[PDB]
């Protein structure tokens, strides 16, 4: 029980990836399904949900979808990205990636 | 199955726009300034969240930032799109708009 600091942000991470034309569809199944098992292991994650262009599912330059990971420490997010288990997958995805943009989003609304 | 209960929502819309080259800073703040005012004007608007691309050094396509507006649903989005206030600003932004992609992101957790 390391416990560690409690809460921090929370910080929101916005990531978008587009599967190029060549990767099998079934692979995407295990990729998403595998992600569920990945989080089941990756202690540092808390929760991980996905989000695809919901609306017309077309109007887009080629986003495909985005993946957000809930964290309680910007530092922990570092350990996550510095994970071999995750890297193993990201490495496989790289073998067939069309585009990927990693960006961090923080909840900072303006007072009205 | 499924009953009339609040869950899954609301829906989080993600938008990424880039400012063409030759855009002044005073304009950036102006646009962001107006938005805050527009948010106050736009009656239909759960909440307005804004964020900055964390780590622009590298790993980016040129998003710079992303606009995310909270809506009750897809129906509410129609109201936003059917807004003259937003249109007025859109026309102004068009004066210096590079790219604009609309994407919807919803937190969909999977049972582990």
């Amino acid at each position: 029980g390391s416990h560690m600091e409690e809460a921090k942000g929370p910080v929101k991470h916005v990531l978008l990836a587009s599967f190029k034309d060549g990767v099998s569809p079934e692979k995407i199944e295990e990729l998403i399904k595998g992600y569920a098992n990945l989080v089941n292991l990756i202690e540092p994650m808390k929760a991980f949900h996905w989000g695809k262009d919901v609306s017309i599912e077309n109007l887009h330059q080629g986003y495909t979808h985005i993946f957000e990971s809930t964290f309680e420490s910007k530092e922990a997010v570092a350990e996550y990205i510095a994970h071999p288990a995750h890297v193993e997958f990201a490495t496989i995805f790289l073998g067939s990636l069309d585009k990927v943009l990693v960006i961090d989003y923080k909840p900072t609304s303006v007072s009205l």
